[PDB]
């Protein structure tokens, strides 16, 4: 089937992606059906990007697991661009829904998903980021 050449990430995980020219950003693998184009060349993913809803075929070797958060996370980034933070939001909402968490404006509303992820995704660590 698809996406069936010995590397790593499947349809549904959260990535951060490494496009050339920008910061590691978030998305999330697609099936190539999602994208009207066609199929990845092999070892390559499509990704959605958050925040733009754009698709890239990007190769599996320039994704990290969203779930190594802290690591490619871009704090500078974050605070020059809108649509990074933006991102970041509905990147992490998309988390909190599958890992079952809960919080009690914008930057507001971020910032305890951001102190989450930051954190480790806690209680239930990168696991709880999977699909299904
Ligand atoms: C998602 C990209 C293409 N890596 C950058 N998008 C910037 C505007 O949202």
């Amino acid at each position: 089937s698809e996406y069936q050449d010995g590397k790593e990430f499947g349809i549904g995980d959260l990535v951060w992606g490494k496009i050339k020219g920008f910061s590691w950003w978030p998305a999330m693998v697609v099936s190539w059906k999602a994208t009207s184009k066609r199929q990845a060349m092999s070892g390559m993913r499509w990704v959605q990007w958050f925040g733009d809803g754009k698709f890239s075929e990007v190769s599996a070797d320039k994704l990290v697991a969203l779930g190594l958060f802290s690591q490619h996370f871009n704090l500078a980034t974050f605070n020059k661009l809108v649509s990074y933070r933006k991102a970041m939001y509905h990147a992490l909402e998309k988390a909190r829904v599958r890992a079952g968490k809960t919080f009690p404006s914008l930057e507001d509303q971020l910032k305890p998903m951001l102190e989450w992820a930051h954190g480790g995704f806690k209680p239930t660590g990168i696991e709880g980021l999977k699909p299904n």
